[PDB]
């Protein structure tokens, strides 16, 4: 309705809301008792299983989850319980994202910065896009933001934030010879090249990180631009010079090959390269190849090569008519 597409279905909206009933309420001191002064969290904890933390003074993450999923859980149980030492939590959370942010609307996966490819902006596990998520409900007063816990002068500055961050999408959205494309799962925050990670996450364009970019793109004010960019993120997962036709990724079957022919599916590479669209393995030595089976085991069972990446995007994108 007018320039806003529905939240319904939207995965960006479902992982947050999702999110705050992550752990049993219960588990909220062990939660908070991990997070460090600069507000963020130090890594990704399994809260089910880990005793009492007791806070610290290392950097903050956005590591496989980590800062994003506790700040809402928390908010919930503020919102829930009333409890303000949550309250506060949560506002310290905010703050350290906001900081951590580049001129560029760039997000790093550590902060304050330690050095390598963790300074680079980082969309690797949803961190980016999900990031700009919380700051966006947050800066429109979206539950569980709509109890006392920010001010309007703190919603001015998340919708800064998410600004600067949908502009930095916007600019680092990969031109495959001069077609619009997707993103790398992690790229410079000046200068919005495509990079690397760890050795076997090589410069590429990401089949399981991109569609949560063009999720949180469907949660702000379609622009013409920001339906462009969408509408050809989308287009490109569905293409057949992307998916891989009459097959699926079956984890169980990594010890040899997971990559196995099957009818009425389609699969997603985990790394297509960023020229030819043809997707890509790596492993520890960081070489680049194209037969699975020619990968170390470890590598092979260790990490997923590829998914069913776009069938969230795809579907979600039919429901609001953008194919």
């Amino acid at each position: 309705t007018g320039r806003m597409l529905t939240l319904d279905g939207n995965p960006a909206a479902n992982w947050l809301n999702n999110a705050r009933t992550k752990w049993s309420a219960s588990r909220a001191d062990v939660v908070l008792s991990y997070q460090q002064n600069n507000g963020g969290w130090p890594k990704n904890l399994d809260y089910n299983s880990v005793g009492n933390g007791g806070g610290g003074n290392e950097s903050g993450t956005i590591d496989n989850g980590a800062t994003i999923t506790e700040m809402v859980f928390l908010a919930e149980v503020y919102k829930s319980g009333g409890n303000t030492k949550y309250r506060d939590a949560v506002r310290k959370a905010a703050n350290f994202l906001v900081n951590s942010q580049y001129s560029t609307g760039a997000l790093p996966q550590f902060y304050p910065l330690k050095g390598g490819y963790s300074d680079h902006a980082t969309f690797n596990d949803n961190g980016m896009a999900y990031a700009l998520t919380v700051l966006d409900f947050a800066a429109n007063k979206r539950a569980p933001f709509d109890t006392d816990v920010f001010s309007d002068n703190d919603r001015t500055r998340f919708k800064t934030a998410v600004t600067k961050g949908t502009d930095y999408i916007l600019k680092a959205q990969w031109k495959q010879n001069g077609v619009l494309t997707v993103w790398c799962a992690q790229h410079g925050a000046l200068d919005y090249q495509p990079k690397k990670a760890r050795a076997y996450e090589l410069e590429s364009l990401s089949g399981s990180e991109s569609v949560g970019v063009l999720a949180f793109l469907m949660t702000q004010p379609q622009t013409a631009e920001i339906e462009q960019a969408v509408r050809a993120g989308v287009a490109w997962f569905n293409s057949p010079r992307t998916y891989l036709e009459g097959y699926t990724y079956d984890s169980s079957l990594a010890a040899t090959n997971p990559i196995v022919p099957r009818a009425g599916s389609k699969m997603w590479y985990r790394f297509y390269d960023l020229n030819t669209n043809r997707g890509f393995f790596s492993d520890r030595d960081g070489s680049k190849f194209y037969d699975i089976t020619q990968m170390s085991l470890e590598r092979r069972t260790g990490y997923s090569w590829g998914g069913n990446y776009g069938t969230s995007i795809i579907n979600f994108a039919q429901k609001v008519g953008y194919l």
